[PDB]
């Protein structure tokens, strides 16, 4: 009748929880070469990444710069929501406008504006070339960086400096090969695209072709723009934030909570899925059990994020006594999500590339990276020297169960510097490809079927 | 054994200590869905290994 | 012919400078008991302190609270100038209004004010009871804290709560004994003072008598208000600041510069001396040589402050290569100041109470305390607990040679907590009295005649 | 005109003070073997020690046990005064009654005393045998430990247990050889000494002869009793204490103050010298200058104790800024005391046996040992074990300038254990004999003529 660990209830201690340090991947029969392993995996039901890594929605990790770098490297970034709605939507617009096959609404000016006004617009949009349109809206010329750098009078009007028409233009529906051929034939960097009446419709640049050459792994939509995601909370303010982010062109909305097994979180996920589910993917917040993941799947989540107090010395574990070891949490959530084709994102507790391999082997489809990217060059903050060491120096946060609530008030800052993001991503992908080679996994979907060996405490000495 | 014990370190006012402890308890109640202490007495544990203490 | 340290110029290495660690006070014939030694000393030519200690004009040391505490303990506080002119003059007013023989400009309300507005006035001025005057100027009542505390409705007019006239009042020129006898006979705390016409002219409180009995060492003017000093820089902004501070009732102005051997500083000292010299005393900034002290005396300074890079690992020493050991600097400055009766304030480099005694024995009249007071309860800042330890948390600074120009941009704060100011002052004064007993110095002027023994490096191991 | 270290006064810095670490003894022409070096020296004008060492009058160093052990080793002990007058006089009596050539007031019982009363008297006086006298005063027998150890009945009277007369006795003034021969012939440990009437006058024991053989270097008066010293302060309580101690049989009185250059201390020395000078020697308290030593010599002191803040990190140096390096202080005091034949006792700053040699070579006649003896088994306290280590666990103090007035309240205790006193004394005397061998000094008076070499800071690395 009694339980060996105490009491008369055998379900009081429901499980033994394994963390990353408890397991190792077993070698298996392999013809897979590490350099030829396919590391592509599903982020949501509709979005597939070339590198199964996403950066966290933390204010020390992902802003527009980190999102652009992650999308270029084959992953994706999730923009944090610790800021006003308009500023977050502006960061989304910055990421979506970084590059494209064709600029659909290019920034234009008028012949009357002074060169200082064009300078201000160039600074505001971080571009250097503008087509010029009059009151009638007809294309009259183009003013670029070459014209302006050779003019001292900043009060001159555009008409006196601009390259007047006829310009090298192209018609709507022009092929990329033909557009690039025109650009190289005339030795120009810009090519406006016009309709049948001669009105401006778009702009094609050489720099977009060069960027496509330089970053062949980029995560992009059908228009050639980088994909980005953004985090929202729960409540009416979160609804307005989500609608603004959807207008700005976000691709993924992550309902980001510390404890998603809540009726409010599930209702928010269902509401967003009904409202904008045709366009954007909705990802459910952090869960750690099978029942919570099943509830999120029932609510219509396109992916389930897993982890609740996954770190060993975690503040949730110390202050509230609440946690779930991450390997067991991933196994339990995958048991609920896999029959419906809903991907799992492992969020938290990753220290090494081996942990990424173990998390993918346990069943997750992607890993979300936090502290591993906090000190990179692309992360927010300014780079400063202190005692010969390099560091990175820097209303919302409405989650009642978030760790910032549990921690006492104080000061934190001066995260260390870690170098460029590309080297970190290269090292992590190298570890993952080595694991795929050892396990004989040609794809991530095959890696999700690999076996573990459980090790004892002596194996960690 | 016979000896000397003394000089306990100072810890501040009692109110902040009680506030911190009750805040942690309320966070646990929110995580487990326990509206009262009697419901908190029905919550489940997960046992962790030694690697969970490092 | 060549100098043994190199070169041919024997004045290239001008002197050997002694710091505090190099010297000790020699015991001499003594009949002085440490408890009956007289530690009074001149701060300026006209101001004598019971305890020869002054707090530094640093934004982590002296604000109104520290100034009040220092003046009550027998010293004085100098308010820092790292703040707007209005805020500094307001802190001057806060110190001057802490206590007096008779409040000569009492705060009054009108019979039509409401209890919320009277409560707001009490909040603004940190008082609790107001006399009431009508548009005629006649005293018709008084409303104090007992009247307000029992009234739940804060919208009631004063005329419905106030104690109506006739009140317990007294004529101008009443002796203190008579006023206290009236206050005790009628068992009240406040006594309005009116002229022959019954128009309100002042107020006398029991709290002032209690404060006078409680702090018998207080530094006070002829009106019984606490003395205070403030720091000013150089320039036109400094002139406006100095005039404002004089209007607010400051008693000492300190032209506080890192390098006072400069025409600008000398001209500022002369200007203040000619403008406001009959009311306030003017103290010249930091010098380290005989010639600079002589220049300040010729300019007309009432006291001379001494110390330029006086600490061993000072930032001025490391970054600029400039400094002066403090014992030698004090000796050189006193050689210029003593024949004219100008007191010397030793600023910087003090670590222990023995150093205070040594500074006074070298010829200084007062010591200025910085870091030794930064962590006390009366210094600016809020008290917090960080990891089991107690810490104190927290356009101007236009001095071209100040240390903040030399230290790189960075972060500072969280000074350690050090307890109440009274215990620190007690310990320092006890050390000074012990030194006076050892050297046979009944007064500070006799301590200024004591002899030193120079010790070697082995005596510092 | 200017002094190179500052100011115009060349006497402001009077001297350069040498400590022990600043000097070494230079080897000189020698024919002295360390084993045959004579280490005897004068403590006062009338007392010569075989080992020139005295233990400090500290409550952690010298009580009756330490004083007895020191006097047996050839030095002397000074009983501390941090205790009631009766208890210090009792400790003086304990030391003086430890051994003698002949016991002059032997403890006696009466035939009607029970065995329990005799046991109580034995424990009180720490003896084991008693002569028995009647009301007539005739010696009626003797009861020793042998008689009592075989008695089960504690309630019996002495007359039934004692060895009845006739006893083996001797006449007054019997020689040492005759008394010891009579003791050995009858195989007894005790020999009463009687007068012409046969009334008891004294007692001779074999244990005293054995002690004289066992400790041949003992410091003794003419009666064969060990010498002891005791400290007094200043005041009328101190005068009463001094008179009580002189009655108890003290040999040296030390007016023990932190600063003896005081009229109170000098007048106390003169008073004691005039009242009890012919019986006991008076030693003057701590000085550090030639003038103070000259004043003590004029007051009539028989020895002068030297040292005021001699330790490098002494509390007097840190808190009051007062001190004097010990080598220079000894040289200065000897310059005043030697022409008058007054010995100098060096007190404080001694860490090694080499320091003892340096202090004697500087001119001192004896060294006072403080912290070097606090851990020894003979020092007061109880030996205990804590964490595998051995430690020694433990109204007055009117000296206004003492270190305990300077140090804040807190916890001091648990001095570490250091072993038996004899080993420490042996090590120190071996060092001193090696120094005498190197310098060619046959006596301490020749060692006082040895030369020093001053070393630089590089010699201490
Ligand atoms: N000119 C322009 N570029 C835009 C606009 N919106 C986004 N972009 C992107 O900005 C990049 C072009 O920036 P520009 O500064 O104009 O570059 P460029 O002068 O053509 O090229 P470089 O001389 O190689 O820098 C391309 O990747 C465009 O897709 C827009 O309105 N105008
Ligand atoms: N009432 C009053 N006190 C003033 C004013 N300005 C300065 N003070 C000082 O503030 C103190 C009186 O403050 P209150 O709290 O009003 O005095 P109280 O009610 O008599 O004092 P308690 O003993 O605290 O009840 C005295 O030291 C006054 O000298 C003023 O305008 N009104
Ligand atoms: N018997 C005795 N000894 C005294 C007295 N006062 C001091 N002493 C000293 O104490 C020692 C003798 O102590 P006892 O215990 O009687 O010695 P004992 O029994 O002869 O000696 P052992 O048996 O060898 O220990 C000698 O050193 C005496 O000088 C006294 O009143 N009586
Ligand atoms: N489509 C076009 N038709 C005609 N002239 C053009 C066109 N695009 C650019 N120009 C003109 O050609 C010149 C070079 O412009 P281009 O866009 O090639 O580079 P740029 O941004 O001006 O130069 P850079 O990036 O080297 O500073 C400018 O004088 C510009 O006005
Ligand atoms: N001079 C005065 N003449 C008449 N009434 C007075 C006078 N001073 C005070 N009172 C009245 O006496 C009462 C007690 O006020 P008092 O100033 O003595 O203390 P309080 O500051 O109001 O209260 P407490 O200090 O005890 O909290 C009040 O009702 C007040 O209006
Ligand atoms: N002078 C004496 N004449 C005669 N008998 C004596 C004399 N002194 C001691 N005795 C006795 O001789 C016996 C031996 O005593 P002794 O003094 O030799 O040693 P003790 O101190 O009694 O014993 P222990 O052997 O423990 O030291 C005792 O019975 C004692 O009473
Ligand atoms: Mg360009
Ligand atoms: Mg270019
Ligand atoms: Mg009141
Ligand atoms: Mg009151
Ligand atoms: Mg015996
Ligand atoms: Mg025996």
């Amino acid at each position: 009748v009694p339980v060996p660990t105490g009491g008369d209830d055998p379900t009081k201690v429901a499980m033994l929880g394994l963390t990353f340090d408890d397991v190792l991947l077993l070698p298996a029969a392999s013809d897979v070469v590490p350099a030829t392993a396919d590391t592509s995996s599903q982020l949501t039901k509709r979005i597939r990444l070339r590198v199964p890594l996403v950066s966290s929605a933390m204010d020390t990790v992902t802003e527009s710069r980190m999102a652009i770098a992650m999308a270029r490297a084959g992953g994706m970034g999730v923009l944090h929501r610790n800021l006003p709605v308009a500023e977050q939507a502006g960061q989304v617009e910055t990421v979506k406008r970084s590059e494209a096959g064709m600029v659909t609404d290019p920034v234009t000016c008028s012949p009357d504006n002074t060169l200082a006004e064009v300078d201000a617009m160039c600074a505001r949009f971080r571009i250097s070339g503008l087509p010029v349109v009059d009151d009638t809206g007809e294309l009259v010329g183009i003013i670029t960086n070459r014209d302006m750098r050779f003019e001292v009078d900043q009060s001159k009007p555009v008409s006196e400096v601009m390259t007047k028409a006829p310009l090298i233009t192209a018609k709507e529906g022009v092929s990329a090969e033909a557009a690039l051929g025109l650009l190289r034939r005339h030795k120009i960097e810009k090519l406006p695209i016009v309709d049948g009446h001669g009105k401006l419709t778009g702009l094609i640049t050489v720099k977009d072709f060069v960027k496509t050459e330089q970053f062949p792994l980029s995560t992009k939509d059908s228009d050639g723009r980088l994909l980005v995601g953004a985090a929202v909370g729960v409540g009416d303010d979160a609804w307005t934030r989500a609608m603004t982010l959807v207008d700005a062109g976000v691709d993924v909305l992550i309902v980001d909570t510390a404890h998603a097994h809540n009726r409010g979180v599930l209702d928010m996920v269902s509401r967003l899925k009904q409202a904008v589910g045709e366009r954007v993917d909705v990802v459910g917040g952090n869960v750690a059990t099978r029942a919570a993941a099943a509830a999120l799947v029932e609510a219509g989540a396109d992916a389930v994020k897993v982890g609740v107090g996954p770190g060993s010395i975690c503040t949730t574990r110390v202050v509230a006594g609440v946690g779930a070891p991450q390997i067991t949490a991933i196994l339990e959530a995958v048991a609920a999500c896999k029959p419906y084709g809903v991907p799992v994102i492992a969020d938290g507790g990753l220290q090494y590339s081996g942990d990424i391999a173990k998390a993918l082997a346990a069943g997750a489809s992607t890993a979300m990276l936090g502290s591993l990217l906090a000190g990179t060059a692309e992360s927010p903050g300014e780079l400063i020297f202190v005692n010969g060491k390099q560091f990175k120096s820097y209303y919302f946060q409405d989650d009642v169960l978030s760790e910032d609530k549990l921690v006492p008030e104080g000061i934190e800052g001066r995260v260390p510097f870690r170098g460029p993001l590309g080297t970190v991503i290269h090292q992590l992908t190298g570890g993952l490809r080595a694991a795929m080679g050892y396990t004989g996994s040609a794809t991530i979907e095959q890696l999700q079927q690999a076996q573990f060996v459980q090790i004892t405490a002596a194996g960690l000495k």
